[PDB]
């Protein structure tokens, strides 16, 4: 039993809710919240900008030190940093950004990072300003992630479409 509430069950291990991931993280304080990161951990907009704003920019400060030490992430890669006031840990995962021409096949590699964590609160990777089809992202998620993932979808209209079209 865990504290996630109001989710629709899609599969044995994948759950989905129309929710703001920031508010969901603030209430649940999950062990892991996933950020929709880029390789530079520049949290300007989308999910990343919202999560970072909720940490009062502490996420960005920590991220800048990480990059200064380690260099950029790979597309499809991840790193574990602090969850600040939102979660114990933040798993920063880089899905391909279609608006930069990155290969969508890397979306599966991105979701594989979730398997290193037993339970996660997450957005749909490569959705929103990353330009991929969210229906496709949900399919890759279900077909790749084997650990327990609680997906937060900000847009109510998109949430309903994702549920109604789910196979």
């Amino acid at each position: 039993v865990n504290s996630f509430s109001g989710y629709l069950k899609l599969t044995d291990n994948v759950y989905i809710k129309n929710a703001d991931i920031v508010e969901e993280a603030k209430k649940v304080k999950p062990t892991v919240v996933v950020n929709a990161a880029n390789v530079y951990l520049k949290h300007g907009g989308g999910v990343a900008g919202a999560l970072n704003k909720a940490t009062n920019n502490a996420m960005q400060v920590e991220s800048d030190d990480y990059i200064a030490t380690n260099g950029p992430l790979k597309v499809g890669g991840s790193c574990v940093l602090s969850g600040h006031n939102l979660a114990k840990h933040c798993l920063h995962v880089v899905g391909p950004n279609v608006n930069k021409g990155e290969d969508i096949q890397l979306l599966k590699s991105a979701y594989e990072n979730f398997n290193q964590h037993e339970v996660l609160l997450a957005p749909l990777l490569s959705a929103g300003i990353f330009g991929a089809d969210p229906i496709h992202s949900l399919r890759v998620c279900v077909d790749t992630v084997r650990t327990n993932v609680y997906l937060a979808v900000f847009d109510k209209n998109l949430y309903d479409k994702l549920v109604s079209s789910f196979l």
